[PDB]
RNA sequence: UUUUUU
RNA sequence: UUUUUU
RNA sequence: UUUUUU
RNA sequence: UUUUUU
């Protein structure tokens, strides 16, 4: 028998199971007021711990589907969240004024309703819900890194989007305690992330300012924790008209097993379809078989070759056991790409004067690229020094 | 007659027998409160010695099957546990408030009910049961090694999972007396281990934080006490397009009998199907015929060749009678793989300048690998020195 | 024998294994209430 | 993010 | 576990 | 008996 | 009579 099929058992599910998750959709007549009080209860730091998915789904249905609930129920968002296990029950209250009136009579909701009794809500318009969802979308690139990287990329996008002047956020939203709260809100809730990823891909026509902000930040979330996929598919597995060809640094007999297992675990990622870019942010299925520790030499060689082409990839951190092979593959790819561009300049130049012009241009191009790579490595070194200074501050 | 069939008698069962094990499934209306008091009685150190399988199965049915017991009864978990001998009887109590009311009237349950009279339970939510099962899943890689290795890998995974911020465990769960208790709970109970292995393989869609933690730790449990299977199938029995070919260190006439008996006892392991990775952790059938002492030279040569490819396998311990042949096979495979990569570099390089680039790269690659192998050997030497210091401390 | 794809035999395999588990749990239910009916008739015969 | 001129 | 840039 | 790493 | 190891 084929004894090498033992290594592939226990991988792929043979009888797939989902767990039911009951999520409460609120339906009043004063729906914009209920959604603005859910926004104010989230901004106040009040932990609404079981009604979080229900409050965020009330906000998202009221923004994108106009709180209709039959347009929402037949949408592909609701088909996806039904297949992922969620069950929507719509509780109704025809004369409900405040969010305090709408909470059920379970006894663990008592600290929530005594917190919501003393909470002051400001009267606000229809355009606060799209402002809140656009602010929650800014944390989606570098969500899977951590809280510091998300807050830094979020404040950089606040300055970019206010430099266009199209939005303004209030100044207590940009305090880092409040941004820490909104990071934990987006990290702990699956359906807000999926609704923002879906409506960033698919709501494309007739744009508001808020919907263009959400689509811009969702377009930067693509392969957010899947750098090894972009580096291997762009540089190792080379695409040409003959087919797929390996790199010369990976054609020996000790890394070809790792590229075979990477091809297999890669083709199980495209089973997710159009959310396969968004696989680590949504925590999908096959992302445990795309870790760096499963493929140490392939990740280090691929990051070295990708650093040798794009100069801004020298600021990624990596583990200590991968840095030195990464630097060796970087130096080998700089010499190999220099030999290739010299031979192509000899191919395409039709006279020696043109050949001298092209050789001076491509020499100056590589010197510019090398100076940019040293500048971004020094930026990484004082960035880690400022981080360790903040470590020894506390 | 074939007299060499005498060596294969008494191996495989000819009339297979199972023993009935009666396990008590509790069914109240206040099921989350009963399961949280079972969690609090496990955390307190109270030995609930006959109701352990019943309490853990009550927790697992209430988490994964929503305490439905007709969804559970027709699941493949219950078919597997019926074929493995367990019999479920569901006792019912429609108005049962505490776990004290639900214990039967056997006289050996008297120290349990006097311990449960004075036990204080804290009111807690639905999300404590998944937290407890996710904490019990962290001990599953390196379960079959021992208690120190399980607690060390568990605390490393606590720091990894809290560095993502997705969970927090209370600080008295991370005391090593409490982790020693939870190790003995998971080690002494078959059905908690199997339910976590099944739901780590098969619950894959629409993930919670807890279910992704359980699937991550079950994906590291694959071949947990079956290192000889991974080393022999990856390096000795070489897979290529022509077929299976032996390694040059094992093609003589004294190790070929051991690889024939390893092929036979290996093909009886894949009779277990999709739990054949999980064979030592679940204590399945053919794992006594995969011991290192049955195949001393094949295990030492396979571990040497696997150390010569992957540099982190120099930190495995082995017995004293296998270390020296392992070091000889390691040195022979370093020289053999160096000769092969030199011949393949001569094959794939199209010019001598490219050949000099590739020879400098692959030389630097082997020097990096050799320095990492000496670093992990020195890590093993002060790890065993710290262990013997703890031996002479007591 | 009766499927056409691997997806079709995966759906039919999941159906017939759930159907066999349904009839086995029903058979055990009938056996337990048969045992309790015989025990109650013997308790009435001992009472009478 | 965009960046000139008419 | 993840790590850049836009 | 098992022994690494992720 | 049997004699190791796992």
């Amino acid at each position: 028998m084929d004894l090498h099929s033992l290594l592939e058992l226990g991988t792929k599910p043979t009888a797939p199971h989902v767990r039911n998750k009951k999520v409460i959709l609120f339906d009043t007549n004063h729906q914009v007021s209920i959604c603005n009080q859910i926004i104010d209860a989230i901004n106040s730091g009040i932990d609404l711990g079981d009604l979080l998915e229900g409050g965020l789904l009330t906000l998202c249905v009221e923004h994108y589907y106009n709180s209709d609930k039959d347009k929402f129920n037949t949408s592909p968002i609701a088909k996806y969240l039904r297949d992922a296990g969620y069950e929507f029950d719509v509780i109704k209250n025809a004369d409900a004024t405040r969010f305090l009136d709408v909470i059920p009579n379970e006894p663990h909701y008592s600290p929530l309703i005594l917190a919501l009794k003393t909470l002051e809500s400001t009267e606000s318009q229809r355009g606060r819900i799209g402002l809140f969802l656009s602010f929650c979308s800014l944390f989606l690139p570098k969500l899977v890194v951590g809280d510091r990287a998300s807050i830094e990329k979020a404040l950089r996008q606040v300055t970019v989007h206010q430099e266009q002047g199209i939005v303004t956020y209030p100044n207590h939203w940009l305090t880092t305690g409040h941004m820490k709260v909104i990071f934990g809100i987006l990290r702990s809730s699956f359906i807000l992330k999926f609704v923002l990823i879906y409506q960033g891909v698919n709501l494309v026509t007739g744009h508001d300012a808020y919907d263009s902000i959400i689509s811009n930040s969702v377009g930067q979330t693509r392969f957010s924790g899947l750098l090894i996929v972009k580096t291997v598919l762009e540089f190792i597995l080379q695409k040409t008209d003959s087919g797929v060809t390996l790199h010369p640094l990976v054609r020996t007999s000790k890394v070809k097993n790792e590229v075979a297992s990477f091809k297999q675990a890669l083709s199980n990622l495209a089973r997710h379809g159009e959310y396969a870019p968004f696989a680590r942010v949504l925590n999908l299925s096959g992302i445990n078989n795309l870790e760096h520790g499963l493929y140490p030499q392939l990740s280090a060689i691929a990051l070295g070759v990708a650093t040798a082409h794009g100069s801004t990839l020298a600021g990624v951190n990596v583990g200590e056991q991968y840095q030195q092979l990464r630097e060796a593959a970087y130096d080998a790819e700089v010499k190999l790409q220099r030999r290739h561009e010299h031979q192509e300049i000899q191919a395409i130049a039709e006279d020696d004067e043109e050949r001298k012009i092209l050789e001076q241009f491509h020499l100056q191009k590589t010197e510019i690229t090398h100076s940019q790579t040293l500048a971004v490595l020094s930026q990484k070194r004082e960035k880690l020094a400022r981080l360790a200074a903040e470590i020894e501050n506390n």
